[PDB]
């Protein structure tokens, strides 16, 4: 079925939890040894939510090559993005190795540090420009250089520096700041314009290496966030853009990591702003 008349329908018919459903009963699964090894358990947020081991990113690194990461490669729309989780006080080190390695130029924020009275994630870049910060374990330093505060989301502009070769690459980072401690937005309006702000960064093109997209677990908004961007593109790629299918493209990068969109609200809130993002896109 098209998408906006689907949505109707499942809104008048009230199966939204019978949809998503079905959607965690054929999605794929596939080994995740090397996340449950005993030696990564301090690398891991929560125990149910692992990297495959057939798409996860590998540090550079001889003695531990583990990150809680995971490589959502989409053929047909010819875009590829990191998905990962919020950083822990002993992988922030791990994280700008990646970011570095992979030759990414944008980071993705969905959360805040503190929602619901806890840590989300750790502080894991400079708040003043003149108080950088230094990771030992991996060899890098971060300084932040500039910092635009809007009403829904905050980017920054951070140098990052190799300080075995000092190379060093300017890093833009995109933070939205506004999607509520429970639920999902009403409107998907500032969620749209934070994602067509990226895009225009070129933070989301080829001749960079994957964006990095997290929230807490990496699975829910950062879902949202790929699911949304990778519709949108086909829709435009194709003859017939009435043919893009949510549910069939939520199974594809379900392949490559685990668990993405985590509730039925998260599910109709991705319908949502496809369909508000297809108008404004003409
Ligand atoms: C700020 C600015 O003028 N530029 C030039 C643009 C490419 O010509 C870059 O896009 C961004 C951006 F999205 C955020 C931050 C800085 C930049 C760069
Ligand atoms: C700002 C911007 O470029 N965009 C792209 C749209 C998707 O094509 C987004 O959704 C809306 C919208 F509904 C109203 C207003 C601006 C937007 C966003």
């Amino acid at each position: 079925m098209e998408m906006e008349k689907e949505f109707e329908q499942i809104d008048k018919s009230g199966s939204w939890a019978a949809i998503y459903q079905d959607i965690r009963h054929e999605a794929s699964d596939f080994p995740s040894r090397v996340a449950k090894l005993p030696k990564n358990k301090n690398r891991n947020r929560y125990r149910d939510v692992s990297p495959f081991d057939h798409s996860r990113i590998k540090l550079h690194q001889e003695d531990n090559d583990y990150i809680n990461a995971s490589l959502i490669k989409m053929e047909e729309a010819q875009r590829s993005y990191i998905l990962t989780q919020g950083p822990l006080p002993n992988t922030v080190g791990h994280f700008w190795e990646m970011v570095w390695e992979q030759k990414s130029r944008g980071v993705v924020m969905l959360n805040r540090v503190m929602e619901k009275g806890s840590l989300k994630c750790a502080q894991y870049w400079p708040q003043k420009e003149e108080k950088e910060m230094i990771f030992e374990d991996t060899n890098l330093k971060l300084t932040l250089i500039s910092e635009d505060i809007k009403s829904y989301y905050t980017v920054r502009q951070l140098e990052l520096e190799n300080l075995t070769t000092q190379e060093t690459r300017e890093i833009l980072h995109f933070h939205y700041t506004t999607w509520p401690d429970f639920g999902v937005p009403e409107s998907p309006a500032s969620f749209l314009n934070f994602l067509f702000k990226v895009r225009e960064s070129g933070s989301l093109s080829p001749e960079h290496g994957p964006v990095v997209v997290h929230c807490s677990a990496g699975i829910g908004r950062s879902g949202t966030f790929c699911l949304a961007d990778t519709c949108l593109l086909l829709m435009d790629k194709r003859k017939d853009p009435s043919s893009v299918d949510i549910k069939k493209v939520l199974l594809e990068m379900r392949k490559f990591r685990m668990g993405l969109i985590q509730t039925a609200d998260q599910l109709r809130f991705s319908y949502l702003a496809v369909i508000e993002g297809a108008k404004f896109i003409m």
